[PDB]
């Protein structure tokens, strides 16, 4: 028995012979004539998403994208950029994404590191990328029609599903590959807490380039809820995206905490709000912990996709990172990858079925960082993600961080 290892709720019906595209095509099968993405005054159905997005990968397939394959994502926030992450994804590849304000020769680097087949992007932004040697398809070439149909080759859970790279970074490139595996858990995992329902309206304010831009799309993909892409006017203007979420009537709310603080008025009808990012302040919780609203706070880095703790925010009580997701696990370790009893500080690790593969072409590095697990109790703990970051386990079982170990 211990009480220094914390485990997350045991859900092993979270893990499925699935991939990503078995989850889409499942929501696109069943509610073909749903509303999945808003984009100002233009509306585009699930049905006729999967469609769009399937000739797109056909014309990937054509080109000889293949399950295991890297492709390059670089286009404006709105429905094409979405359509082309998909069309991505049911070609069995995994994407890249980049952010909008990427520089062309930050892509060159990424791509040639991940040893990418190829990338997305506009006519308009095409011209933009002279230096990318890699071959480039715009959206609009790859949604000609077709003579026939092209039988597109399944993709397995081991598979990569996506791999990121930290935007913003202008030092050596560091992509985390995400198999597919991974991210299907993950997203079981956390709706079965947060409870992302098919009448949701969700928020999609997130670039494709960082994690949280998953919990708006794909939860939303896993249970039909329809996606109101915000554009890039709206993300600087807190007031007017506070207004605009009335307006729309959107139900879900992803999001950091300092734009939560930056809204002047509550927003009533907004269901669920997920902060991301960074700790809640207390002053944040006993300003929107209302009982209208279901108040998140997740924890989490990348490297064990999108999130690995989530705390339920209420006015008066202490925030924390909260408890595990499902079948997620932390515990404690020090210098020499020795497991500390409960009180103890040192380095907090993750482990469970959402670690990732590691660091793309750097083996060295992924060995310091994902390592093994000496007690781990099933197949699924076998490896630890170590976060960098000092914790310890209090006497009523909770993790608390105390910033990194540099
Ligand atoms: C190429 As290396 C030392 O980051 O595994």
């Amino acid at each position: 028995n211990t009480k220094n290892v914390i485990r997350g709720k045991y859900h092993p019906e979270f893990l499925q012979n699935e991939v990503l595209a078995d989850i889409f095509a499942h929501t696109a099968q069943t509610l073909p004539d749903k509303t999945a993405l808003i984009e100002a005054d233009k509306t585009l159905s699930y049905g006729e998403l999967y469609q769009q997005a399937l000739i797109m990968a056909q014309h990937l397939a054509l080109k000889g994208v293949k399950p295991g394959h890297i492709v390059g994502l670089w286009l404006p926030r709105g429905i094409e950029l979405l359509k082309a992450q998909l069309a991505i994804c049911l070609s069995g590849a995994a994407w890249l994404p980049f952010d909008m304000d990427t520089p062309a020769d930050r892509i060159a680097v990424c791509l040639e590191d991940a040893e990418a087949v190829g990338m997305i992007t506009t006519d308009e932004w095409y011209e933009h990328l002279a230096e990318v040697p890699q071959t480039k398809w715009t959206n609009t070439e790859l949604q000609k029609p077709l003579s026939e149909s092209v039988s597109l080759a399944k993709t397995t859970p081991d598979q990569p599903a996506y791999i990121i790279y930290t935007s913003g970074s202008t030092g050596k490139p560091k992509g985390i590959v995400i198999t597919q595996k991974n991210i299907c858990h993950f997203l079981r995992s956390e709706n079965s807490i947060l409870g992302i329902q098919e009448q949701d309206k969700v928020y999609q304010g997130f670039s494709v380039a960082f994690d949280m831009s998953f919990e708006e799309i794909w939860l939303s993909y896993l249970v039909g809820a329809t996606l109101w892409i915000a554009p890039k006017s709206l993300v600087s203007d807190p007031e007017r995206l506070c207004q605009t979420l009335k307006q729309e009537q959107i139900t879900v709310l992803h999001a950091v905490p300092t734009l939560l603080a930056l809204f002047p008025e509550d927003v009533p009808n907004l269901r669920i709000i997920n902060l991301g990012g960074e700790m809640c302040p207390d002053s944040l919780v006993d300003r929107w912990a209302l009982p209208h609203h279901q108040m998140f706070n997740t924890y989490g880095p990348t490297e064990t996709t999108v999130s690995a703790s989530l705390e339920l925010l209420e006015r008066g009580k202490p925030v924390t990172i909260g408890k595990p997701l499902p079948n997620y696990g932390m515990l404690v370790i020090n210098s020499e990858r020795e497991l500390l009893e409960q009180g103890e500080t040192g380095e907090l690790c993750i482990f469970g079925p959402s670690v990732a593969q590691g660091y793309l072409g750097r083996p060295d590095l992924t060995a310091d960082k994902f390592i093994e697990n000496p007690w781990a109790m099933s197949v699924e703990e076998e490896l630890l993600y170590r976060t960098g970051d000092l914790a310890k386990i209090d006497e009523f079982g909770q993790v608390h961080c105390l910033g990194r170990a540099d």
